């Protein structure tokens, strides 16, 4: 699709079986989600943002579908504020920015 | 034109006479520049992300131009890590998501 952004692009995504609400973020190299249980190994990571760094899970090789595209990549949870979706994701299911 | 996401969707500005290069950032509300002495009045604002928030000046009605296309609104200014073009002025010149 197109989406105009008079409002946050939020879409909703389906990651380890459940839905969710994640908002396509072309200022974020990395996809963040809120608190979750995932399965499979992970790893301590840290990630920086606009007030400072946080400590992450790192979930690697993780499917997501976002609007009814698939991705299977590196996935953290932490204490975000929202959930986000980076464009480690975002170029997987082809999505560009145009003006 | 179109901006893939394999790289930091950074471009190039020009505010108040000069020339910066910001992100272009769907997944920001608002405009944020790294420290620059910008005139007139301003207002003290918060604004938060990942890690927590930071302290800036607003600015009101500033114009700043973006890959040729202009756009007047709201430009926060402090100590951001990375210069961030928001929704707020995105809108203005057309942009959207497209995948
Ligand atoms: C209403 O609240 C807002 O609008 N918050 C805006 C804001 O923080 N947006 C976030 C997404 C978001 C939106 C709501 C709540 C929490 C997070 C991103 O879009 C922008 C930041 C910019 C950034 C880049 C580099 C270092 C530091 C910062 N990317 C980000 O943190 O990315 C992380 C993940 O991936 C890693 O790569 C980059 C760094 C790592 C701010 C920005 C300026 C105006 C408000």
């Amino acid at each position: 699709p197109q989406i105009t952004l008079w409002k946050r692009p939020l879409v909703t995504i389906k990651i380890g079986g459940q839905l969710k609400e994640a908002l396509l973020d072309t200022g974020a190299d990395d996809t963040v989600l809120e608190e979750m249980n995932l399965p499979g190994r992970w790893k301590p990571k840290m990630i920086g943002g606009i007030g400072g760094f946080i400590k992450v899970r790192q979930y690697d090789q993780i499917l997501i579908e976002i609007c009814g595209h698939k991705a299977i990549g590196t996935v953290l949870v932490g204490p975000t504020p929202v959930n986000i979706i980076g464009r480690n994701l975002l170029t997987q299911i082809g999505c560009t920015l145009n003006f």
